[PDB]
């Protein structure tokens, strides 16, 4: 919709941050489409990730990191807050132990720092969605 | 890029039918952009899918049908033509018996009928590409 899809933003976290994404999928749940969120330890978008998140909508949801270009252990969740055909809100917290995943308000998926948060330095936000709100909160000493 | 992705267009298909593509991976290979092309049976997303094809750039392919809202027989392939960082050109040609899909040239896959192709009332090429081309001939009676 308003912001570009794929969405890079240049990002830090640490304990206290919040990343907020307001967004629709682009396709009925029967078609499958899908959403990443990858927080990379650089620019570039072949560099590490420290948290991978993909929805298939409707179906599963994968977590995982990729580190010196290798992926490890994935987590699989059949949790699905998410609704056919609606926008949602997705609220990613980073807490001192782990990232916490809120959809619509609710949360829905933890993943527990396999890398230091202080090693993100950018956002990517991609695949079958439409975006309008995207915010990395800097409150926080 | 050009086009817009979804792309949606009405399409009807028979014997000496072609489906011509030209576009580009949204994401290096590492990353797992994923293209999808299906030829529906109704205008509506959720109609049936007589042939669907989805690539998962530098990983697999998988083909098959959705028939009366339910995927059948999955196809699945590691034949990979398709190169990193680099437009392709897809053609898909709608012969006798199956589809067959060439990529840069080359003939990649194929795919026999399971609905005849006249079922076909419009093709819909999305996920994670831009598009600057799309075509499909209608040269034959």
């Amino acid at each position: 919709s308003l912001l570009p899809v794929p969405y890079t933003e240049a990002a830090s976290l640490s304990t206290g941050s919040t990343v907020t994404i307001k967004g629709r999928p682009l396709a009925c749940f029967l078609n499958e489409p899908y959403l990443q969120v990858d927080f990379h330890t650089e620019m570039k978008e072949e560099s590490d990730i420290v948290f991978h998140f993909q929805v298939c909508f409707g179906r599963r949801v994968v977590m995982n990191s990729r580190e010196y270009g290798a992926w490890k252990q994935q987590v699989e969740s059949k949790n699905m807050p998410f609704q056919d055909g609606q926008e949602f809100e997705l609220s990613i917290s980073v807490l001192p132990d782990k990232y916490q995943v809120m959809v619509n308000g609710q949360s829905s998926y933890t993943f527990d720092h396999r890398i230091k948060p202080e090693a993100v330095k950018m956002v990517q936000v991609w695949r079958d969605i439409s975006l309008t709100k995207f915010n990395v909160s800097y409150l926080k000493r």
